RNA sequence: AGACACACAAAAACAAGA
């Protein structure tokens, strides 16, 4: 008896091949803090580097976290995944260069674009800014930069210039940042991998990382949180979620929760960073669970009823928040009927459940009606 | 059966790597006690050394601390563990530099501010001033600050200069004190691995470093203190978070504590020093839990009824207030009625239970009024 | 022959006392 489903899963099991090849280039430059600051000269006036872009970007990266080292930056973990990601780094030594273009190796606009021609770790820190909020899209990622500035600002941590307030420098960062792996993979793995001894720059980028976990992955996080929990008896299904219609549906999401756990430390990062399998965690594939794991997580978190989400899910996911909100009421009068002992504290817990469940039935509809305002203006524009 | 629920933490266990690589460059001068107050003077006149901070700061803690000794200082705890965290140490011979200027290697404003150009202990202890209110801004920490200042001075223990009272030099030490790492770090080591010998300054630095316990962590106190009791029979959980709600929400507690127990003493400065997994401990993850645990602290701890919180969390923190005062009356009448004998000790020990309770009650309205008085001069302003 | 659908969507520093 052959397995006849496993036709339906061997598109998605890769048995680790190689098949990237890049040559990004590293430039041994004696002026490094002056190339550092010519690029981000020319990341302000908005030029686009194309090609050039992964090295100017690792020369920014190097310089801020390794102080113009080469030698620990080759055999640093980042190099070595990247090896067997598909990498190549080679290292070109222009010493006596001095203008930005000397460096660079279709180069006519570039050309005449650059014809007019620790701040490195406030370029830096400004990305990393865009990380929580990347595939969000544009308008809440340059939303949650302006917080996220407004925010450290207030801390004291740092100061930015004004002018990288304004919209369009946002806009060409959020372009730079979605247009390249290298800054992002950089980015999440020095906020990851540092343990200690943070200046204020490492700070944000480690908190602006811890902030990126699980970036468009809400769907990972509900069905983990709200759907199957481990007991003593191991792993247990949701009572809602036993009918076969959606029991399939979790069956496949197991499949591509597996398929996603060989990425390893960085899975949280997938959807930031494209790896492998990400398109097998899509909402489309999985309607009824996501819009049920949603509901259940909206009935447990207040703040979840602020997401945004397509039309033909909106009712299962509100029929999913109310079925959950009573059998939570359930479970609480179950609790406290059996753990308890005497009547004073069955009333005494009864009442606080009740004014905590008011909490979050007033917060849960304020934040709905927030959310209702913010599709309202954004569909009046 | 994989377990499914690692890839909600696998991206919180680094295995330990090394990443920093920081080129401190540490100064051999005859003049140590000359440079050292030249670099006093520069700090007074609010100069931001920037690249140099590191290393004069690290000059001023060697000269007040092993008196210009090299030796045992790169052999310290402090260098060891430096070793580890990725900081690199060497040693520079500018035996004849006088001028400031001489020993500094994007320079031109801070040659042009330094164109303008036992009280090492003086500015190292003022420094350690900010640590128990570092994290919270800079308001409450010039607050404090003066506070502590007008306090040693009643001791007897130090009598400052004037002209370091004044609002901005508090305001340039905050900003030096945040954007360095290894000011903080000596500070708190030499807090905590001193063991006798203390002069005045070593006993600020001392009682400072001790005031800076769990300094931004007080969900870690609260929760540990308030949540999860050891009893004979182990680990117990309060009685008013049995609920899943926040049974999930103190699992994730446990898993982030977990996460920090790995760094070690200095655990209780991971908010201070920005260590790993301390965004792993924040309000916004454990929103519920965070409210319920400084609920019942506060009906437990008087003073902590002063913590100012976001408008999201007081309705929930009030009424855990509320519930497990009552959950203690209770608990006190079992107590009494069950341990004692006759009928005399019973009507005394309620009557100072009433008198402490009527007490506590006093002092908490107190502080809260004085919250709310704090709140509405803020709001003011 | 084939026939559909399928980016993301929220929140997220600290807060007292000593």
């Amino acid at each position: 008896g052959m397995d006849l489903h496993s036709l339906l899963e061997l598109g998605t099991k890769p048995t680790a091949p190689h098949v990237r090849n890049k040559k990004v280039i590293l430039f041994d430059t004696n002026h490094q803090v002056s190339i550092c600051n010519q690029i981000i000269d020319a990341i302000n006036s908005g030029i686009d580097l194309g090609d050039l872009l992964e090295g100017g970007l690792l020369t920014l990266c190097v310089e801020h976290y390794y102080n113009s080292d080469k030698d620990k930056f080759n055999t640093s973990p980042i190099a070595k995944y990247l090896r067997d990601a598909g990498y190549e780094f080679d290292v070109i030594k222009n010493a006596d260069a001095t203008r930005f273009l000397d460096v660079i190796p279709h180069y006519s606009p570039l050309i005449l674009a650059l014809k007019t021609l620790g701040r490195i770790g406030l370029f830096l820190s400004f990305c990393s800014l865009f990380l929580p909020k990347l595939v969000v899209g544009d308008r809440a990622s340059i939303e949650k930069a302006l917080r996220q500035v407004t925010v450290h600002q207030e801390q004291g941590i740092v100061t930015y210039p004004n002018h990288w307030l304004t919209t369009g420098h946002m806009k060409v960062i959020f372009g730079i940042l979605r247009s390249s792996f290298i800054l992002k993979f950089v980015l999440i793995h020095q906020g990851v991998n540092l343990v200690t001894g943070h200046d204020a720059y490492d700070s944000i980028i480690s908190n602006s990382v811890g902030q990126t976990r699980f970036s468009g992955l809400l769907i990972v996080k509900t069905v983990l949180e709200f759907i199957l929990q481990k007991t003593d008896s191991g792993v247990t299904l949701h009572p809602l979620v036993r009918t076969s219609k959606v029991k399939n549906e979790v069956a496949s999401f197991k499949q591509a929760l597996s398929n996603l756990a060989r990425h390893g430390e960085y899975a949280p990062f997938a959807r930031v960073l494209n790896l492998s399998g990400i398109n097998n965690l899509e909402h489309g594939l999985y309607p009824q669970l996501s819009a049920i794991a949603l509901g259940v997580a909206t009935a447990h978190g207040s703040t979840l009823a602020g997401v945004n989400v397509g039309e033909q899910y909106q009712q299962l996911r509100e029929a999913a928040h109310d079925a959950e909100v009573k059998l939570q009421r359930r479970h609480e009068h179950q609790e406290i009927q059996a753990i308890a002992e005497d009547d004073e504290e069955r009333k005494i817990l009864e009442q606080f459940h009740l004014q905590k469940t008011e909490i979050t039935h007033s917060q849960t509809l304020a934040v709905l009606s927030q959310k209702r305002e913010k599709l309202a203006r954004l569909a009046a524009e």
